[PDB]
């Protein structure tokens, strides 16, 4: 007999996603990147042990960390990534708290915040206010690395990008769109899978600020560090910003 | 900061659902059309107490019925459905089973199939297989009632429908609309819900045949039924097809 | 035979849109609005005759406006609704242009930007820049009114809301919702239209920044006008801000 | 300031699409299949030069067959299709008709139903009267090639595919899956495709009849041909059914 079809959709606010990171992480070089932390934080601070990771998502850069700095932490919004990242690492524990407003009550020898995450703030204040609550968690001589997002100079219009993962008896596929608005880029990502259990398509919108480097450095100096720009780590054209907490 | 916007839209199959039952049930007069099953059996059979309801739904039918057939069942495919309607009913049992070929190996007085549901067969041969099945739960003299689809002639092209049910911190609306596709109506509902938790919006495409007239006093022959078409019982311009079974 | 069924969806950017711009009209009091403005500018400025409507959407305001105030301008980004409202109006022009930094070359006896249509600035600074815009088209003496969005105090968390328009052969169907996410409300409007063509499902999602009242009066003073905040007309609950420009 | 994101969805009933059966086509072996037909047809009719392809989609198969069958024809419901084979080949007609029941007022030396498209047909009768409209269009003498779909034996649960295409500013992602409902097979495909205009995602389900060998011959030599199962032709595990029609 006939067989009717349907669908059901939900709509709502989205937050770091288990799968969605692991699927985004792929090609993602977690190692070149802790390296680069481990890099600057050793030049200024030799003897550096403990670090602290805001926006740490899937805990994975703690991971490679955390032979290096022994004495971690994480601190995610995400219940659900906070949930994974803590699973992965070893008494390691990963907070949930808001990264432009926390206070942990201790200090790390480090503080890093990595793949442009800070660029979920909305403007310069909001920008000012994490790099501060980072800056507090710093003693003098504590190292804070930013991994910036993209500038309005180095802000390339035209990414689209797409992935394919081929399992027995699942198949997922990704396709992800990038534009300007303004000084926002707008993220569109895509995702289709097909399993026995039926086909689903998930989507999800999401914007970062584009700050010029003057915003960075800015931010950096108001929580009272010496400003860095290093463009010998971190993604070509944009480096990292790194500042030395002072006396 | 920036806070992402997200969907997930989730694909299949579908049967019998509670809540879309309960929503089109709403204007839907249950006593009516429980007062034609029972009216048209005992003419034909005045001690009848015994009655199998086929493709039941939520059960509401039978919630009317069992005052005057206390020895009743029901047959539902959907596994959500048959949980419901038992829940619903006191010591009457709802069998999982197809339609179109079940056997619960005991007889009853009366056999219906209500609200059109015998038109999820998808041509004459089906239609006469769930006859055939429904004929063989009867014994001489049992009556069969079939509460027929829309024929070809009968059928109206251009029909839209909406309802909408404002609760306490959650609203609901509903908008459906069919049309003719060969000897087919094809009928898209469409829900969008919305409370504390976020919004959805939920699809289902169902066909239906269109059978004229002939082919279900047909169905009701080949069972081994005397045929009857009543147009003082069920709705204008459709009536009812009604069988009593043959020595 | 078997026929298939499909849909196809489109995402993007939104900006004001004609129908859903009607829509959201249907219970709204254009002429009460109107009057609000007509009243707070005739007050300080008695001759006025000229008016700006910027963000003006349909054009509707306007048309109440153009019998006090003749000589009159509107102002809208977005193409489809700057074509409508010109269409609705007489010579009266709609420009193309950025409420937060547009130039027409001209002043007016009065500006005014209605319906919360202001909190589309992310936050102070941008509103500082929008106000300032308006206040660059006035004279001394010009009146400048702005029909603000709700604050963190007022904004009220759990609004639902629904709507039906049911026409001879189509039938539309909206549901909202909004909800509070740091200093911004976020808004869900979804639509479901059927008609001999099928049915279509639309969704938009906007936000808009919860200012209180101190970032108003402040961007009023700083764009050189003397603030006012009037609670005898606007919605109950959040009045409306007026500058005067001053010498 | 704040941007809105948006979504329309537009649903409805299906047939050939150009750009689906494009994507369809990448890795299908046209040539191959044009020559299954060439060469069934030449054995039992060696002058043939006349051929009819029967729900022919974009053309392609006739683009190969033209050459040795120079006086072509193609049949397809789909006003698109039509368009577009036609488009493709030279004073070839393409018909819009419905392979069910069609009389194009002419015969042809052989006439093919290729890919599985005969298996649109619902039930066996439906089958039957597909083949005896094709039939007609034969002379005594005259070769039927269907190439049919799975049967329930040979349909393989299970299958899951997808493809990529990435091109110069757009890519275009594809994702497909069946399952085996009752005697029929559904599928379901889904794209997502993404350029500088946006984001778009389309879907389709459609359904094909799972006919046992049997059925077909039955229809064969119901429709006046004498029929032959081939099975070092067409896909493996199906073969191709033949007529030749009977004086
Ligand atoms: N306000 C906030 N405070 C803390 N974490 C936040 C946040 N807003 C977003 N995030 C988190 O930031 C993460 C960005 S995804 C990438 C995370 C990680 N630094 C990496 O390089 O792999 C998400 O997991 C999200 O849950
Ligand atoms: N093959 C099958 N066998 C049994 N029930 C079926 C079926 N196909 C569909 N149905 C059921 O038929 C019902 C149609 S909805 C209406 C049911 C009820 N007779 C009424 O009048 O209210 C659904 O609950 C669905 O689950
Ligand atoms: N940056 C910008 N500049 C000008 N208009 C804008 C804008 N951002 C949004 N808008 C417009 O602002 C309008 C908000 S809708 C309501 C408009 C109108 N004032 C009313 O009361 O009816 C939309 O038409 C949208 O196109
Ligand atoms: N009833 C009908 N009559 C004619 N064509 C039909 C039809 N139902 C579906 N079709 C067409 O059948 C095609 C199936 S797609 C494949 C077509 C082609 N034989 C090939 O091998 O490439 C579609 O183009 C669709 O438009
Ligand atoms: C290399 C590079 C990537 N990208 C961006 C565009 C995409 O949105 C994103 C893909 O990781 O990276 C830039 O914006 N600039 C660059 O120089
Ligand atoms: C009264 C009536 C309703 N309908 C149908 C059209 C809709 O698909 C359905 C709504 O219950 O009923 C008919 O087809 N014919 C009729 O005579
Ligand atoms: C009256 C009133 C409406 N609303 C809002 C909630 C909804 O998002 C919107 C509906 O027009 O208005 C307030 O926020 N506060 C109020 O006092
Ligand atoms: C080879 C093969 C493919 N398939 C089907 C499953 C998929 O729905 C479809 C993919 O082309 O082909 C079978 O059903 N049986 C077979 O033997």
């Amino acid at each position: 007999g006939h067989m009717a079809v349907g669908s059901t959709s939900v709509y709502g606010d989205a937050l770091g996603e288990v799968y969605d990171l692991f699927y985004r992480g792929r090609g993602k070089d977690f190692a070149a990147e802790a390296e680069w932390v481990r890099r600057v934080v050793r030049e200024r601070r030799p003897g550096a042990r403990s670090l602290l990771d805001v926006a740490c998502g899937t805990g994975e850069h703690l991971a490679h960390l955390v032979e290096h700095f022994p004495d971690a932490a994480g601190v995610e919004l995400s219940p659900a990534m906070r949930a994974a990242a803590e699973r992965k690492l070893t008494a390691t524990p990963v907070h949930q708290a808001d990264m432009f407003d926390f206070d942990l009550g201790r200090v790390f020898d480090a503080v890093c915040c990595l793949t442009g995450s800070i660029a979920y703030a909305a403007d310069t204040a909001e920008l000012a206010r994490a790099v501060r609550a980072m800056a507090r968690h710093l003693p003098v001589g504590g190292v804070l690395v930013i991994d910036p997002w993209w500038s309005p100079g180095t802000f390339l219009d035209g990414h689209i990008a797409h992935d394919v993962v081929e399992g027995e008896g699942r198949t997922v596929v990704r396709l992800s769109r990038s534009h300007r608005i303004g000084d926002v880029s707008r993220h569109e990502a895509h995702y289709l899978a097909a399993d026995a259990t039926g086909v689903r398509h998930f989507s999800q919108v999401q914007d970062l600020t584009l700050f010029p480097a003057e915003d960075y450095l800015a931010a950096l100096a108001a929580a009272g560090c010496e400003p860095e720009h290093l463009t010998d780590v971190g993604q070509p054209r944009r480096g990292l910003f790194v500042g030395v907490r002072r006396e």
